[PDB]
């Protein structure tokens, strides 16, 4: 009924309110990720520090899709950001690797929404994915994997030896480029 | 038979060819409101500058089409560019319901021509489509509805405070940007 | 059981965590109106930028607390952030008087977690929020009742013209201070 | 009998004299850190000048409630700076909690005196108290469990690994911005 509204079908509209959801809920476990590492009794703040940009990278791909909402003339519909899975991750690889698993779901719902997307021959949508989500997606997920398997490989003086070697290294780039 | 066609069907072709004379046609439609909004007995000079701006992004568009058909070896078929819809265009909303109505129509063409071009497995004419087109219309088609209710929240000193106070103000600053 | 946890009880850990939930919650109402006022059918976006740069401070004010409540030495419990209240807002004015109950009730929160912290002798706690939320919050509450009072005048040609001279005017400072 | 003593109970001006005997004994302690670690035989230069720049900030801590004790219309009344506990203080990690220790005894110091100071109602003194001391001491001993869990994942080529990467790395940084 919207006057802007043209080619976007409501199976893509209400597949994108699913998709906000998830990037959100996906920034929320991020959040208690990044605030989990910087306990005092964990102390590891550069993966606290990781988790914390990472879940503002979340959070603004949230908010890209919500104006796409707008810009294609839907109806963003919220619904309640479900907690976290844990409240304690333990050590950085179990933790790293249920941030991952959970880049490969996310990455997974993106996939699933460009293949309905070109079903109802949606070519901006599939654009608007393409540029913004999943190139990123696929480098983040390239990157958490490198991590992994580093963490494997100092497998706890090597996991402090990593936050510190790796993930500080960047983490003070990160705080140069911002 | 040109030594660099490949992979350019003739359907695409001529379906090219039907678009750019859609973008003069919506060109010279731009090019005639925004020289009826100066008009002495009108003067809302910045909707005059709004669509002339518009007019010259519109032949961009155009010429920006006619360079793709020569890099994929295609032959420009230039056709009688028909004279615009009205000559007078009246009140500024019912102006920019016709040229929304021209966008969303301007829209649709390219959503068929990449339709095609999907059909015939052309991937090189669908990424131009979507990387210098499809954006910039559905964000163009957003912020002429954005001005529609803008328009229609206002309504005839709404509409000379409209001119003023939106139509102005970003006039001032393309106006720095350029 | 933690090794810097000190003077710190139970019952304002837990009230703290039971805060942070609260800034989430009020950080997800101002991101549904932020992006309900940029929607092509209301388009009042210098108030979708002012509840939009709100939803950055109420958040921020949310992760404030959580690194609080690590220096302090609690553990952060999150819990499921509840969708607004509503999807469609309406007016300005009947949008930001459910955006300033939002704050009174915030506001409300934070005094009894000040009255709690003086009942069990924290100190520490008590100037953290002194410091860095009462009175922003007092602040914030101020600025909007001026804008509803504001809006109680123009009262919808008034509505547009508040949007443009008060809520725009400051977005574009709030550009330049940034 | 100050011709300036206004609200100043007795009971706080002793309580106070207590508090920067406490300071100075704190700061000899951190002297006597931290020119043990640079002894020739211990050689964790990171780790003495850690201590060193912290017994710069105790003792600074120690003239500022002196010079608080006059602005109030005190009188200050020195002590003997007993000497510190222990000539030798081990390894990095041991040492670290006979540091910890101390702060988490020297802010319980300053949480009393801001309860005797509630209690005779002298809102000066706690505010004084909760801007340059309070969140001091909770961000340090926040530093120092950070610190220990470190030390205690590293656990002797772990510790000075430790030196090494933290400490080190922060002095570099504490002589960039001094
Ligand atoms: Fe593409
Ligand atoms: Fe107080
Ligand atoms: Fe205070």
């Amino acid at each position: 009924t919207s006057q802007i509204r043209q080619n976007y079908s409501t199976e893509v509209e209400a597949a994108v309110n699913r998709l906000v959801n998830l990037h959100l809920r996906a920034s929320y476990t991020y959040l208690s990720l990044g605030f989990f590492f910087d306990r005092d009794d964990v102390a590891l703040e550069g993966v606290g520090h990781f988790f914390r940009e990472l879940a503002e990278e979340k959070r603004e791909g949230a908010e890209r899709l919500l104006e796409f909402q707008n810009d294609r003339g839907g109806r963003a519909l919220f619904q309640d950001v479900q907690k976290p899975s844990q409240d304690e991750w333990g050590k950085t690889q179990e933790a790293m690797e249920a941030a991952l698993a959970m880049e490969k779901n996310l990455n997974q719902a993106l996939l699933d929404l460009h293949a309905l997307g070109s079903a109802r021959a949606d070519p901006h949508l599939c654009d608007f994915l393409e540029s913004h989500y999943l190139d990123k997606e696929v480098k983040l997920i390239k990157k958490m994997g490198n991590h992994l398997t580093n963490l494997r490989r100092v497998a706890s003086l090597g996991e402090y030896l990593f936050e510190r070697l790796t993930l500080k290294h960047d983490g003070d780039i990160e705080s140069a480029q911002s």
